[PDB]
């Protein structure tokens, strides 16, 4: 049941080609999917377009019931969905719960949110007209998803698009498409109307470019890198479209003099090694003060040494391997470039001895400065990069010394210090003394980290168009 | 006082080039401006960027005081501002009040709006963290403005950008730059901080493309045509930017059998001949039922024949000329092409004899059908294009048979017909039995009419970025 077909137009159809999924830990074939071509891409766009007139006029409560029906099928098929993520990217068995649960959480949140949307009246200052502001479905939506959270990233778009009445064309990453294809099988099982949801994977220069260049979609959304976001914006300029982009980050983490070093180490290591550091909001530059530098490093090394690395559903594995060889080499060249410029390797910086798979050990780097490539670029790996600072006003300028604008962290027990950083940090998210994300809390970045919001009620703004109906009262 | 210079970096500077302004009625040189080049365009972008650190950190109340101080200078120079609009495009003196008053209304609305912005807390469903959602200035904003309302189009962007703390680079139309250059003189007069507002006019291939392709602006906004919107989106893809575009329209106006014909003729003729029909929300296709066809045309003709056409500050002129020869020729070709395919010319259709200037007479055309070019394309002139329908469901499909999604009009006395069209009309605005626009009422389009809103509190959304501050409660 791991040889899955395309879900286009409410039907499970096969392809002209085929792509196999290879597990990055065992490097064996774990499944195959029917790969889409330009013809299959146009088939999904046309079926999504034809379904707009009926799906957008379907009452919100009826759409919400279709979402809850898919949610019931997702809960019933929990083991298969988590196993799909487990096999396609060697994600630890317990961390696959985050992917699966977010899909249930998203379907629940936006089924309930859409039935609470109400029109609003605008006051006429002249007393000559009445005005009613309503919200309606925009059109077809197309989504390109990163591979780091296959089902979570899918949930961020599937939930809102279904609730807002927008037929959706999903393109999962060719590296992790099995779990999304399984969701399409669930929509075919419950009998979801044709064209509402379409799931296909294919080559970027053909399938992906064709979906963006098409004049059918009204909204293009991407969870990925900044460079691909620029390409999608330019490629989609064949028509006027909405863009919702959640792109790369370079999160600073500031551990101050008065910070709880045990809490800062627990939080930082927890998210630096979960998903092998392949997380958009994880710290990329760990700023540590002089007076607590040596004490904070000893705490991070102890936690890093206690990270269970491997690939086994039966075992309590904490961290798996990175996605593929390109990721492994990119991370390794950043660690090795830092050492040649004076950085000190305290732990890791290599693959375990004689191990099969693209595993990278929990790495701890010190003596990092602003001129190194590991400082300017997004690591997206299990590398804790530590920079020593002394002054708060200087570490703030260094923290803002990046084109990214996603997440950021400040660890301190001083209210004047917390207020100072929370205000002047140029990032969409400021985490204070911890980390927290949820389906109801908005996730977003500013500057080059994208435009648009995932989670919370604001995620519906990309899929709903306003309409003002103004009526003359005199005649 | 009709030779004005660039307003860049808080100073009025000259250039090596000059653009002469010709009145489209008298065809005489009425003024001259210092034309900007690529070097001057980079001077404005650099000064706007350097101003962001200080202008964005200026308190909202203090920024609103600068807006009200500019408003006072605007009110003091009301005659000169309306004079520049009157001379650059031959706009009737009575109609120059709309441009002027909207600039005062916009500065008033958004100065009061920015001081009432408040943070919002978000509930944590787990009780482990606190969350505060705030809004902050995004960055530098650049605006390209259409010529049809020089000061009103400037008002829509200047008001929000100043209030939201975003240094603004404005490029007015090369055809109508005098009025905006005078606003920059008022800015230099009151001592507005340097880089907050920059006003330069230049060539599209050089000045306009260098502004979009620059990686400095965070927001690119355009009041113009759809094809230019697509060009700005692609050209701005050198970095991740926000796009706020209010583009072309093709408004249908449905006069049903039960409509007040006197009210429909008053509303349609008023906005069809105001500004010589060079209004984006004006009806482009007038649908009239068979039973009221002969009676509605007679009412429209008597109102069209009563339009005073000319160019005189001391006379109550209702309508002036179109913008230039290209506009005149484009409109004339649509009328002549329509007559070749069966349209009946009832009035106008030509320039008045002997008169100087690009005047086009109030024009009434009947027997228009869906195949004609004047039906598929935006007229943007003083031409009332009349199509006759019989079935309400058919005219609704014809009304929606367009790529545009701006304004739309329904004239009826039946509540079931009004509700039917108000729901199924796929347009941003549905005007019932009249027309209403104001600084507090949102103005926007859907589909290819662009993305983003002008006027209302929603206009601040393009210039304000969110920020979530989450704090662990246990620590
Ligand atoms: N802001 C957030 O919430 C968030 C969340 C997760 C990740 N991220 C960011 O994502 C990045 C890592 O993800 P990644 O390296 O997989 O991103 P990526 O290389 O930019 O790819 C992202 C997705 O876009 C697809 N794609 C690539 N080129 C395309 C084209 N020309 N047309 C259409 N689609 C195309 C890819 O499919 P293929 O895989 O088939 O090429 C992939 O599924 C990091 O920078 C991280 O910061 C951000
Ligand atoms: N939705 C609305 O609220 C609204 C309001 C007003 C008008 N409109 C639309 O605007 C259209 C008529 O205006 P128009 O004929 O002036 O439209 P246009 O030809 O697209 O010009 C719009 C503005 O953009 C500038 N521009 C042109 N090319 C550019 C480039 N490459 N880079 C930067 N800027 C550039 C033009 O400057 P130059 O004049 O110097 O070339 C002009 O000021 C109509 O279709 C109407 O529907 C819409």
């Amino acid at each position: 049941s791991l040889s899955k077909q395309l879900y286009i137009g409410g039907k499970l159809i096969t392809s002209d080609a085929t792509t196999e999924i290879i597990n990055p830990a065992t490097l064996e074939i774990v499944g195959e999917i029917s790969a889409a071509g330009i013809n299959e891409a146009n088939m999904a766009l046309e079926s999504a377009q034809e379904a707009f007139s009926s799906w957008s006029t379907t009452p919100a409560i009826e759409r919400a019931q279709w979402m809850l029906k898919l949610r019931d099928a997702v809960i019933a098929n929990e083991q298969h969905l988590r196993e799909c993520v487990h096999l396609e990217m060697a994600k630890p068995w317990q961390s696959t719960a985050d992917d699966f649960q977010m899909l249930v959480d998203s379907l629940n949140f936006y089924a309930d949110a859409i039935v609470n949307i109400a029109d609003e009246e605008i006051k006429d200052n002249e007393g000559t007209h009445s005005h009613v502001l309503s919200r309606e479905p925009v059109g077809v939506a197309a989504a390109f998803l990163a591979w780091n959270f296959p089902l979570l990233n899918l949930a961020y778009k599937l939930g809102p698009a279904m609730a807002a009445g927008c037929p959706l064309v999903v393109k999962p990453s060719s590296k992790t498409p099995l779990s999304a294809y399984a969701v399409g099988e669930l929509c075919e099982q419950i009998g979801l109307p044709a064209g509402v949801v379409n799931i296909l994977s294919g080559m970027d220069s053909t399938v992906g470019d064709a979906i963006s260049a098409s004049t059918i979609p009204s909204v293009l959304t991407l969870i990925g890198s900044t460079n691909v976001g620029k390409h999608v914006i330019a490629t989609g300029a064949t028509s006027i479209k909405r863009y919702s982009m959640e792109l790369g980050g370079n999160a600073p983490a500031i551990v101050c003099s008065d910070a709880n070093l045990d809490n800062a180490a627990d939080v930082i290591c927890g998210v630096k090694f979960a998903n092998a550091g392949q997380i958009c909001v994880t710290p990329n530059r760990v700023f540590v003060h002089e007076s607590v530098a040596d004490e904070f490093i000893e705490k991070v090394l102890t936690r890093a040494k206690a990270v269970k690395v491997g690939f086994d559903k039966n075992e309590a594995i904490d961290m798996g391997p990175v996605m593929d060889a390109n990721s492994w080499q990119r991370i390794d060249e950043l660690v090795k470039d830092a050492q040649q410029n004076g950085a000190q390797l305290q732990l890791g910086g290599k693959k375990p001895t004689g191990v099969n798979g693209y595993f990278y050990e929990p790495t701890v780097l010190t003596n990092v400065d602003s001129s190194m490539k590991i400082y300017k670029d997004e690591i997206f790996g299990p590398v804790i990069s530590i920079i020593i600072f002394s002054d708060n006003e200087q570490v703030l300028s260094d923290a803002n010394d990046t084109d990214a604008g996603l997440s950021s962290f400040i660890f301190s027990s001083n209210e004047d210090t917390i207020s100072y950083f929370a205000k002047h940090l140029r990032f969409g998210e400021v985490q204070v003394n911890g980390i927290k994300y949820s389906i109801n809390l908005p996730h977003f970045g500013i500057k080059q980290s994208g435009v648009g919001v995932d989670c919370s009620l604001l995620a519906l703004d990309d899929y709903l168009a306003y309409k003002r109906v103004s009526r003359a009262l005199k005649v």
